[PDB]
């Protein structure tokens, strides 16, 4: 048992567009429960930094919450084996008209501060010769997003990665997201928000698809 | 005593596009009440299968229901003596003017897991020569969802079949639907929802009655 | 005393297109309180036929009301006489730009099944060498929804009535309606609305002012 | 003492256009306390006519006070006196930026029946050689708001009065009002309001900057 | 040491356009806690002009706090030496797309009168070579935004700022404002605001850009 198809043609085709998480060779496969034990020593260290009783039997299991989230949880997308099992259903329809999923979940965590990126997300395509199963967008979107990430990038990753499952460039993406590093703490922002989207095919060069999704974009309930 | 005029019509347009939901060859006629007893006899067997106890009052009339449901009501769109019957105003009129009938009533079930798909329906055209009576969209809507579907299949479904009647390709169709297979299981994304849009004719080749009606789409109340 | 100016120019241009409403040649003119206890008798005998108990004090008085209702009330827009008084001021401004009444209450009846359409109008015209009265147009849109209606004619009866008063084309109509034979009966469709628009002039032929008003159809308060 | 500038400009800048009364040889006539006293007689007049004990402490203060409204208040916009004094800021800034004062109060009285016109303004204009003071826009619109009024006029008139000081074609006016000659009376249409929009310059001539407008008019809150 | 190199490059940038005050001080070294003593005492003699009892606990710390408030907080931005800490990320992506913060908390001061000014600044630009940090957006509309301010001024001032740092044309941005000079003096227009925006490169020239930010402006929530 190693990897899968789709997981690694979406892999090496982010690869060739130097888009993937900065993350160095694995080297060598040290035990995961053995990882959790380690970054649990390390974060009860950094708590005894910042003068917290250990002795409370409530900050007692935090170190170990906190190493079974980088390592088992928050962090998932880092890992392809992960990777959703992909279904593609065959354009007998000769389907050329448009799919898009509003108001995705987004769970992410900032790169910069590792701090929660609360966000929701739209994917726009027009079917090709393939037309992809609607929660493996869903299931795409959180499978980049539960990595430590930038906005810019992670909308990317995910045009980039429909794009490549579904042998059309014609994909949007856009991500509106609330950084808590910027609304919790720093300029202390509590009303802004962030959307950065990416378009591609007729959603870009096409004047008419453009603002086809870009007006669909931007949705409550 | 057999089919209708308007059935044939829409039911031979479909097939020419292999746009008719798969349907094997129909060779026997089985009597109705012992398709129910059978499917209740098979759903008894997987109860049972699941542990339930079939002695208690209320688990004992649940295979007959679920039996009732497939073959007399959320299916009876495979049946096209279920078809609306359709009324054509003649266009001595002569508009050239556009009809939407938005947020329809859409009742649905995906093939892929036998679960529910809550949806809201906006078919827009422009008459020709023909002006379709208002309601019989509301149940060619229905009659096409009243069936194991396939969203994107569902959506040029109706779109064929009210280009046929009404003998114009100006006619956009768009469905707006939560799959609860996507929300309430699997990557159960509480917030998503998913738009597919046909669009023909003057909404598809003409570059200004495209954003015509994409722009009225999604309304809420 | 006869008819109006304004009506004469409105029906004979209505006559020359097609667009009046079905009616029959009156031939004798028929008592006004004859024809209410002749409709009166006739619901008598309906409410007969349904096991209605007509002794009592509540049903009674159910047949003279519906007669009262059909004759002076709901279709007073079949009587010519009833048409508003229409008063143009002259266009001494030049006023090359427009002119909006959105939300008008719009009360009509099926003429499919008599039953109540609730529904609101939206006006929009481009002042030529006359500015019509603001109340007119509220007016003018009540005359034509107080007869046994459809909704796409309804829609050309405005636009046709507008532009003759105004010496322009440049008008656009839009009737935003629930039917209650859609909603209350048959298809049972609680959440469904029609909008039919007629477009006319640069709000038809140029495309500049044709999004213009398509774009500010549909407000709520 | 006499008048002012920036009231000349606009005054001559609409009798030009015939949207405001030629400045006639200066007369001289009555007191405005004698003004008050002859209105309020007239009125204690129309409230006998009526039927109205204006020997009742509650209706005896009423002629005097209609009196002061048509005198010092309501209609003080007729008065080039009561004209906003005009700050204009040179554009050493030299942006070719749009500034837009939405939802300005604008409260008038209709000219045909004296009844209250509930109004908001948008005004929308592209600084050209100089950017003229944000409240004295609001000024402006309420100047030639409290008026006998004519809702088409009264957009030309605040259209071509910020045109003029301005020194640009490139000013877009719209008004949404409720008229309650149309909403509490007559018609008695509850649901209605009219918007008129006048545009000039860019607004107008180019494509472009027509529909920047048109889209962000009618916001609530 | 003094001040920042991108503080120095943004202001010789605004110098250069007429948009910033020639860095020239350093004054009569006048220490930071005189200069607020003295403005207290200035403070003190204006609120004994009005007759205002100073003996009373609660507006004896009034002067002071008025003094704190002009030297230490809401002029902050005045001096470069609050500049944000700029942060570019290499467009190592080649990102060809847009970014968008909308909703960003503005707090001013009428340039008038000295009265607060609420605001909401949208910002949007497509990252060329480089891609700015998000909370510095935020951070360099309130550093402008902390100063004596004209809002068609301070449009410019970020956008041209922005314009500088990210080596682009294509930057928008768009303040939505309520001046209480506006509101609650004077005209007393309970309802206005005022939107000022200032669009560059493919936001004004390229006509399809400029209609994605135009109306994606004006978000609630
Ligand atoms: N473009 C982008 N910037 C991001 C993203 N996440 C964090 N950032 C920005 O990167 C910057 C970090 O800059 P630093 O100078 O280290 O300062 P900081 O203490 O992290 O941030 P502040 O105190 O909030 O200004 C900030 O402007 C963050 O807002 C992201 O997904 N995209
Ligand atoms: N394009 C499309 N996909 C659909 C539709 N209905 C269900 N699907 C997708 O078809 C897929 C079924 O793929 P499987 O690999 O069998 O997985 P599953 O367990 O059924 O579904 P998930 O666990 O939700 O991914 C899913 O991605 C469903 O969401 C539909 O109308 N259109
Ligand atoms: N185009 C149009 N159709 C209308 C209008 N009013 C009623 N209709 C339609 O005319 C049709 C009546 O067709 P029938 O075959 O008599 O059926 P019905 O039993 O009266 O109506 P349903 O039970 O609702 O299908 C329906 O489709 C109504 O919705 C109207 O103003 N315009
Ligand atoms: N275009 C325009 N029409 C206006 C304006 N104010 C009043 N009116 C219209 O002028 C008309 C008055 O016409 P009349 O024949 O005297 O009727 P009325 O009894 O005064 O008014 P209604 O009973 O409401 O029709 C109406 O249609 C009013 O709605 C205004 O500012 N602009
Ligand atoms: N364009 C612009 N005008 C501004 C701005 N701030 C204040 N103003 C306007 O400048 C004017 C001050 O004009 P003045 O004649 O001194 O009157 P004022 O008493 O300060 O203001 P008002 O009583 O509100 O008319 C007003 O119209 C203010 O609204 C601003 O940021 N931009």
């Amino acid at each position: 048992p190693s990897l899968s198809k789709e997981a690694a043609l979406v892999h090496e085709a982010l690869v060739a567009r130097g888009l993937e998480t900065p993350l160095r060779p694995p080297v060598h496969e040290m035990d995961n429960e053995t990882r959790k034990s380690l970054i649990a020593g390390h974060m009860t260290e950094i708590m005894q930094l910042l003068n917290l009783d250990l002795a409370d039997d409530s900050l007692m299991e935090t170190p170990h919450r906190i190493a079974k989230m980088y390592v088992d949880e928050i962090f998932s997308g880092l890992d392809y084996a992960n990777f959703p099992k992909i279904t593609l259903i065959e354009n007998k329809m000769k389907v050329d008209e448009m799919v898009t999923v509003r108001d995705i979940t987004l769970t992410s965590t900032c790169e910069h501060s590792f701090v929660t990126i609360d966000g929701k997300a739209t994917v726009a395509y027009i079917p090709k010769d393939s037309v992809i199963g609607l929660s493996k967008i869903n299931r795409i979107v959180q499978f980049f997003a539960q990595r430590p990430q930038v906005q810019e990038r992670l909308t990317q990753q995910i045009l980039i990665a429909l794009q490549t499952l579904l042998g059309t460039n014609n994909v949007a993406v856009s991500i509106d997201a609330v950084h808590y590093c910027v609304k919790a703490r720093g300029i202390r922002d509590a009303t802004s928000a962030t959307t950065t989207t990416s378009l591609g095919g007729l959603f870009k060069s096409s004047q008419n698809t453009r603002h086809e999704f870009l007006r669909a974009v931007r949705h409550h309930n």
